[PDB]
């Protein structure tokens, strides 16, 4: 029944020596939480300054214990008593006092659910409001990439709680600096060094995080202490990612015994931007340049024409002549039917119009400086019903650039593989109908592009290498907007190549409603799990009324299999015949399902599964059944 269980410490008294410290718990309405019975101070903690510890050194949370004893008052608020408070005589009322405050995820006497909830409070040496903090990053940042309310690794949900256990008193007690948190966070997504008993070499994490400071350290009116990644240069943080210094030998680096002349040369100025130069200038290179795409039907000879106008940052016309010695590549792919692609992979039209800055003869610049390119496939418009009226062109280029700088392409041959050497700049996307009559659209109201832009940037470069120049997804091909007139950057156009008929091979889940199920749960379980929410704002279950057949296996002599589009979309979880669907082949064949048969079967089937007569997914459970 609880939503979100809300902790804030109304009040802490040190009248009768150890701290009282009260609780008060509300849910999502705001209503008083009674009767929770898994409410703990996690730690009781005080904050020994920056450089009390030594020149340069880190402020630090010095540990006064615990307490699991605390009077249910009966209204909400919750009062916590110390029985073995601060066991090492170090209290100090001079110092900010941090309490880490915990419920367990459970259930009520009544039976109500309650969701985990943790927090921390700072407070001066009376109670009253804190004097100094250390507040440098916020939960949040974890949640970009981190399911929210599931543990991260181990013990607790937030970064806080995290913090007040790793301490350096913690790593100093076990002789082990590595265990402090401000060391160990950089060391779990940087790949220089491993990490725990069996080594780990975080590949994964280094491949999202790519050591980009700002997915953590975000500048914040509420954060005071948010400027320290670049203004406490320490050997025991920045050797995390910097594994190969000794500083006390003075290998890889002039000697250093203590932290005292860090700062004096390791200037807040120079850290900040040094470890955000490259992020930086490649956004500015992607924010340079636009296109804006037109595409035609000739109704005779039923090819599409696609017209592409590179502007500037203001939306100003740029003849696409002036910089073409500068395009390193520019690809168009033409698909139609966007509700249910017709074309396949290998039907698809598709052209690099534009390779290290020569036009192929197929496409040429017109008097008006717009890149003109007219398909040369059988598009089959209107051979597969209404949806098949429109075609959809898609549209992604790359500039040459060096050291953040647009540079010509001096190499006609550059293959595309040293991605130092070029930018994947803003795609495109462009509709057009045989009829005339206005285009079909696919949905793109379940996923978009923010979802993606969490764990990956919003300038992530999609495919770049040697197959393509890099989609950068933005506005650029938003046809619609949510309910609060926000443009809906859509994967709508990656349906070009991520056919119904899959990719290069009928073996791969290539259809779009397959493939990022298939890659991200397979690759980021450790991050996504079974939550949707992760890429979902909904499901779209009205979808499947306008798809046809899925690829879903290829068959002994390479050929294609196909599945009904249900089956086919739960089945890239929940293989059939595996230990992960309950469902055999011949129950789903009793709901009107093909399972890896011919695309006619498939096809013929589509629109027979009786899945959502029992099946009533939702983002928050898509488990969910009558
Ligand atoms: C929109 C819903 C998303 C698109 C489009 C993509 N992702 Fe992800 N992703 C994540 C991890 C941890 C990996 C594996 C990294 C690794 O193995 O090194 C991936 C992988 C991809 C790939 C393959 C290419 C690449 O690694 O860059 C593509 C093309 C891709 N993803 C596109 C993590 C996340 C994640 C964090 C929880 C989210 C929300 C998404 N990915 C969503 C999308
Ligand atoms: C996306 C840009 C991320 C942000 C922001 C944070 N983390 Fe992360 N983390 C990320 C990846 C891709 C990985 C590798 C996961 C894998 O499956 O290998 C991780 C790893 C961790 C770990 C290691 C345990 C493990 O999962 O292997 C921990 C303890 C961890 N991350 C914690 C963490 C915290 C506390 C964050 C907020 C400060 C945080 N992460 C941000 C991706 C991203
Ligand atoms: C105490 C109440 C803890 C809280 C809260 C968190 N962790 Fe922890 N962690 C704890 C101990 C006692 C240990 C073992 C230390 C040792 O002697 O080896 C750990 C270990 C980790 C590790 C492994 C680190 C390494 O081997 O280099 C990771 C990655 C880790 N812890 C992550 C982590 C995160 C992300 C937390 C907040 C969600 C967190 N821990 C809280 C004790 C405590
Ligand atoms: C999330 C995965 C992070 C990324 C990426 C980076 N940092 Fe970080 N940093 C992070 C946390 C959760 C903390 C602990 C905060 C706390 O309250 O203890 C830190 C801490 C630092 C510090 C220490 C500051 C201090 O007062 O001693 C420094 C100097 C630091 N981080 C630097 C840094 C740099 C240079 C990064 C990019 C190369 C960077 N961090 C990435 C979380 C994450
Ligand atoms: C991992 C998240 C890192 C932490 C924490 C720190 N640094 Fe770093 N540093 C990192 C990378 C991936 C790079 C290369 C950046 C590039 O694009 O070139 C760097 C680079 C430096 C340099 C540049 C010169 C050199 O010989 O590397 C300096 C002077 C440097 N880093 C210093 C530094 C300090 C003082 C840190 C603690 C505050 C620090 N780094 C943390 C990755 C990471
Ligand atoms: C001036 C006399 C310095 C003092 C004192 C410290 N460092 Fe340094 N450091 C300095 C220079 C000129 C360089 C090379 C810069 C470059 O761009 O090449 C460095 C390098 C580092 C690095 C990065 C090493 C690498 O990437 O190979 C780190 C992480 C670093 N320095 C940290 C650091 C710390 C923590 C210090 C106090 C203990 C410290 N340095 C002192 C110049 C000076
Ligand atoms: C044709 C020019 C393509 C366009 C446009 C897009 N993708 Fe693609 N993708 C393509 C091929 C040939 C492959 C390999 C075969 C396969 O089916 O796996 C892929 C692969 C992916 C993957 C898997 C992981 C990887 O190999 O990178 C994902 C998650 C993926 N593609 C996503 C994707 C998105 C979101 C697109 C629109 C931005 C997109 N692709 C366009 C071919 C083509
Ligand atoms: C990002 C890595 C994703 C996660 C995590 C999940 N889904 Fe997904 N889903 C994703 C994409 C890119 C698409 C294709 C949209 C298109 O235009 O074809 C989908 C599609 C679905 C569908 C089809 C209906 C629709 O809304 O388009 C269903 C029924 C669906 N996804 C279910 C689903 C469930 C149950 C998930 C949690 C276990 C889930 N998805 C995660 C990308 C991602
Ligand atoms: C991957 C992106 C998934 C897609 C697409 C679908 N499901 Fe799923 N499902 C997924 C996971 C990781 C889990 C948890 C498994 C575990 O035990 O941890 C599930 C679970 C279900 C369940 C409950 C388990 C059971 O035995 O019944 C149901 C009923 C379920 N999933 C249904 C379902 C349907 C109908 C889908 C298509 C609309 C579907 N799932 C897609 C991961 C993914
Ligand atoms: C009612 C008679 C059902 C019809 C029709 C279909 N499914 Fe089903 N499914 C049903 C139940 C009661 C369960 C188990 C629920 C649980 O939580 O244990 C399921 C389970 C699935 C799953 C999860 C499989 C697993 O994790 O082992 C999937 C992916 C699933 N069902 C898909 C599915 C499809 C594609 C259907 C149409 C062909 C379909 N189900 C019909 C009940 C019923
Ligand atoms: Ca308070
Ligand atoms: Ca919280
Ligand atoms: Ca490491
Ligand atoms: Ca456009
Ligand atoms: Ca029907």
């Amino acid at each position: 029944s609880i939503q979100t269980l809300n902790l804030d410490i109304t009040k802490v008294s040190y009248e009768n020596g150890a701290p009282m410290v009260t609780v008060f718990a509300t849910n999502e309405a705001d209503m008083p939480v009674i009767g929770l019975a898994n409410l703990e101070i996690k730690k009781a903690l005080q904050l020994i300054p920056e450089g009390a510890t030594g020149p340069g050194n880190s402020a630090n949370w010095q540990g006064l214990g615990s307490s699991k004893s605390y009077v249910d008052n009966k209204n909400g608020s919750y009062t916590f008593k110390f029985d073995a408070f601060d066991s090492n005589k170090v209290f100090n009322a001079q110092l900010t006092q941090r309490f880490n405050v915990v419920s367990a995820a459970g259930k009520l006497a009544d039976g109500t659910t309650v969701p985990v909830a943790e927090m921390v409070e700072d407070f001066d040496g009376q109670g009253n409001a804190p004097q100094y903090t250390k507040n440098i990053v916020s939960h949040e940042v974890c949640a970009s990439c981190h399911v929210e309310g599931e543990k991260i690794y181990h013990q607790a949900t937030e970064v806080e709680t995290c913090i007040s256990c790793h301490t350096q008193e913690f790593a100093d007690g076990r002789g082990k600096p590595h265990v402090a948190f401000s060391h160990l966070i950089h060391n779990v997504h940087n790949a220089n060094k491993a990490w725990g008993k069996d080594n780990k070499i975080p590949t994964v994490a280094q491949n999202i995080v790519q050591d980009n400071c700002q997915v953590c350290h975000v500048e914040s009116d509420m954060l005071t202490e948010a400027k320290n990644w670049s203004r406490i240069p320490t050997m025991e943080v920045c050797s995390s990612c910097h594994v190969d210094i000794d500083f006390a030998a003075g290998k890889g680096h002039s000697q250093q015994l203590d932290n005292s002349n860090c700062i004096a040369c390791h200037n807040s100025d120079w850290t900040a931007e040094l470890h955000t130069a490259k992020t930086t200038a490649t956004k500015n290179l992607i924010n340079q340049y636009g296109i804006e795409t037109t595409s035609t039907i000739n109704t005779k000879t039923k090819a599409a024409t696609i017209s592409v106008q590179v502007v500037d940052a203001n939306g100003t016309a740029v003849d696409l002549k002036t910089i073409l010695p500068k395009v390193q590549r520019l690809e168009i792919i033409t698909n139609v039917g966007p509700n249910n692609a017709t074309l396949g992979y290998s039907g698809k039209d598709s052209i690099f119009a534009i390779k290290n800055g020569a036009l192929d003869p197929k496409a040429t610049i017109n008097d008006a400086g717009k890149l003109v390119y007219t398909t040369t496939k059988d598009l089959k418009l209107g051979q597969n019903g209404a949806d098949s009226d429109t075609a959809f062109s898609f549209v992604g280029w790359s500039m040459c650039s060096s050291e953040g700088k647009f540079v010509d392409c001096a190499d006609p041959a550059f293959d595309g593989v040293d991605v130092t050497k070029y930018t994947g700049m803003k795609a495109d996307l462009a509709f057009a109908t045989l009829s005339g009559k206005a285009p079909s659209t696919r949905h793109v109201d379940s996923v978009n592009m923010t979802a993606c832009a969490n764990c990956h940037t919003a300038e992530f470069e999609i495919h770049k290498g040697k197959q393509h120049a890099g989609f950068v997804m933005t506005e650029q091909l938003s046809h619609t907007q949510d309910a609060n007139g926000k443009a809906i950057v859509g994967l709508d156009a990656c349906v070009t190549c991520h056919t119904p008929d899959g990719t290069y091979s009928f073996a791969n889940r290539g259809a779009l409603e397959l493939k990022l199920h298939k890659k991200h749960v397979e690759d980021a379980y450790g991050l996504i799990g079974g939550n949707c929410a992760s890429c979902h704002s909904d499901f779209n279950l009205e979808s499947f009324k306008k798809k046809g057949a899925l690829n879903t296996a290829a068959a002994a002599d390479k050929t294609g299999l196909y599945s009904t589009p249900i089956t086919a979309t739960c089945t890239t979880c929940h293989t059939v015949g595996s230990q992960y669907m309950v469902h055999t082949k011949e129950t789903l064949e009793s709901f009107g399902a093909v399972v890896d048969g011919t695309k006619d079967d498939a096809t013929s089937a589509a629109q027979s599964e009786t899945c959502f007569y029992c099946h009533t997914p939702t983002v928050a459970d898509h488990t969910k059944v009558k």
